[PDB]
């Protein structure tokens, strides 16, 4: 065995954040689970989470984890017997440039949904006499174009305050740029602090390279042998689902081909249709893996 | 024999209470005898035991004990001929943040049950004229969380009484602390003034390790062979125990598996369900010991 | 049962007094029963109590508790057979700031009413040949602000007395220091000490959770089902009343509204005004509950 | 009303020290109390003053004003009651060349 099989190099598997964005939704908001649709694996931002909209490329957003252990030290042991992991601390920061409502509320820690512009749309903020405590639930979601095959990865962070606010610099050649720092806190209902989650058409490739769940082997069409009506109606249609070994729907990836185009009438999204009555087979192909079903249409 | 075998040193013998809770109870209560559930070994509190809430974690909660002797000095005998030690008093102190009601008992020597708030919900606390002699029955039990199989190890004090009272500080920024300095003293019903016990899966775990009974060698299924009826009804079901030679009940920590799945299903927690008439072997394993069983299923 | 639900820790329950003030008011005055005023609940001080105005942050106040208790001992008894604890001092101190007459007045133990600035407004304080038993009435009220829904914590002690003066020291770069240390005593009128109460929205929130009487469970509009004339008068507006189970009023607490606007206008405050003749629906609702009362207006 | 008028920008007032010097003059020197002449407004140096010539371009002449203060902060105040202003430190530095 050479060097390079055992090194086992993906190049795919590395992910680039090409495009970045990030969400903030108030407190009273339930907070997100996952961001992949149920319906077809397309992004689903849950309602009431709003973006920041743009912010500086070149500082762009930093993660940062820090970790606070104690460690008990016994007599004659040169390492410590047990370490005691109090806490994860989780942060990240970015430069917004938009000045709109839900910044001005992020930096300023007031609820500016009561502020009513003036007669001629002239506001003014008030910072709070104290400043308060407001958490918010944040999605940091960036997307990676690949091949018309997008990847979405995204942090989930169901319980996050302002932790520090950098200083603000004046240019007459630069827009003013809020730069805060969020300390994400544990949240009781979800469990979790902070989540680290994949989803789209692209990582669906790479789940079973990945690690997680089973490589996809055999590919089975879940609807065996259906009877489809050549008059239209509620039931004269007949939607097809395409499955795997380790349970991933594969429809959207496989390839669905009709044997005989008259007597059934099939798709690229795997839809079935009997124009004519008799017997047909559609056969679903990706790559070198093929699954075939036949339907029986009757007038 | 080397020096690291004759010192024999046991890492996961080191409890460390990440968490601890101090539960107060009226000494009308019955006192507790054990915090170990004897239905399934988990944490059970008696009824009446109510927690004092949270308390400072800087400070912590100390635990002190002094002892109170009278040496016999004899002519010629640089030693004593005997040592009467009177009494071993047990104390422990702690910072309260709370302001509950029992809190408040506690600190003022009162019963403020009978205390009704105003049509606003304003109440006043009027100290008595004399400190009166309260008794009270304290818990104070810590969780030690470790690859989750926690072990919870309690102190039990059938009466206690407020002792001492630390002077307290009033500053913008720190929350109001309550911290009393309580003296076990000894019950005639129940026999002690302070009684350290252990329980939970990791002291089940830890039990044998630490010296107390004799280690677990072989396993021994109970039940044996037992009957179970394919039909529905009160006696479908058949729960197995698995028990060690030393006497601890070993099933959670046991793995149970079923030869024929069809002729006799069993779950982690061990119950026999006949679905298919027939013989099987249930086998249930733990570590490098296995205990086997088997069911016969009747239609 | 977990950990956590046994621990049943509420972290709204830490009260931390934000702002503080001490007001003294001369032996002569009738001693404050509560702070709390019974019209509306807010906070009100009786007549003659001056506050001593700003005190020294760092210092803060401190309040002490001491016990005086002699035990009587058995033979063949290890513990007391009975303590008699002869009394509880409670002593407070602080650092003040200004130089008020009352300040003075407490630090040189001396009645100043009588002395009258010079025609430049000098003053001269001289010290008695003797030091006098010069008795007072304390409040130490403090506020804590959270989310705009204040806690007013507050000490009533009915009589104290002077007992410690700490060394003064002047420095160029420091405000003149006044910092005494104050005995309580008991008051035969009142029959107390140190009273500890509590008042504000913020405690009406927290009244239920802290133990002092029963939980809020339900609502009931007291006023009923009531008429106001449309025409104006004394009688043409009539104030609801909404009352808890455990008998605490929550008008302030829940939301008024109004089914048809035209025939009766209520507002926050929950009045009743009619405006025109007819029949509506008064509902207020707090949390996930909810009264309901009827209106009925006549021309 | 535009901006610029609300600005009002003079930059006439801003002055660039083009050249510069110091002197110095032994304590027992009567102090300079200005530096106009009276009879017409001319630079008049006051006796005893002399000059210590030329120093570093780069380095120029460094002026520093420190303050030393402490607050007095109160119960309850999150901003001091009153704050001593102790002293105002000025200090300059320059690279004298001329022995």
């Amino acid at each position: 065995t050479d060097f390079y099989t055992i090194k086992d190099a993906q190049a795919d598997l590395a992910i680039a954040p090409l495009n970045l964005t990030v969400l903030l939704a108030p407190y009273s908001t339930t907070p997100a689970t996952t961001l992949e649709s149920p319906t077809d694996g397309s992004l689903a931002i849950p309602p009431g989470y709003k973006s920041v909209g743009h912010f500086e490329k070149q500082a762009g957003l930093t993660l940062g984890n820090e970790f606070d252990s104690k460690d008990i030290e016994a007599y004659g042991e040169p390492e410590p017997i047990r370490t005691i992991i109090n806490k994860r601390t989780t942060t990240f920061d970015f430069a917004m440039y938009q000045n709109q409502r839900n910044v001005l509320e992020l930096i300023w820690t007031q609820d500016f949904s009561n502020i009513q512009p003036s007669e001629f749309g002239g506001i003014v903020l008030e910072a709070p006499k104290v400043p308060k405590n407001i958490y918010y639930r944040a999605i940091l979601v960036g997307m990676d174009d690949r091949n018309d095959r997008p990847i979405w990865l995204y942090w989930l962070m169901p319980k996050v305050k302002l932790d520090k606010l950098d200083n603000q610099t004046l240019n007459d050649d630069n827009v003013i740029e809020y730069k805060p720092t969020l300390k994400a806190f544990r949240d009781d209902v979800v469990g979790y602090s902070v989540a680290q989650g994949f989803a789209g058409p692209g990582w669906r490739d790479l789940v079973a390279t990945a690690g997680f769940g089973e490589a996809l082997t055999a590919l089975t069409i879940t609807p065996g042998s259906p009877t489809v009506t050549v008059a239209t109606g509620a039931s004269h249609t007949a939607q097809l689902l395409v499955e795997g070994d380790n349970g991933i729907n594969y429809t959207p990836d496989v390839v669905f081909t009709s044997s005989a185009p008259d007597k059934a009438s099939v798709s690229a999204a795997g839809l079935v249709t009997g124009v004519a009555a008799g017997s047909a087979t559609i056969t679903a192909t990706k790559g070198a893996l093929t699954a075939t079903a036949t339907v029986t249409v009757t007038a």
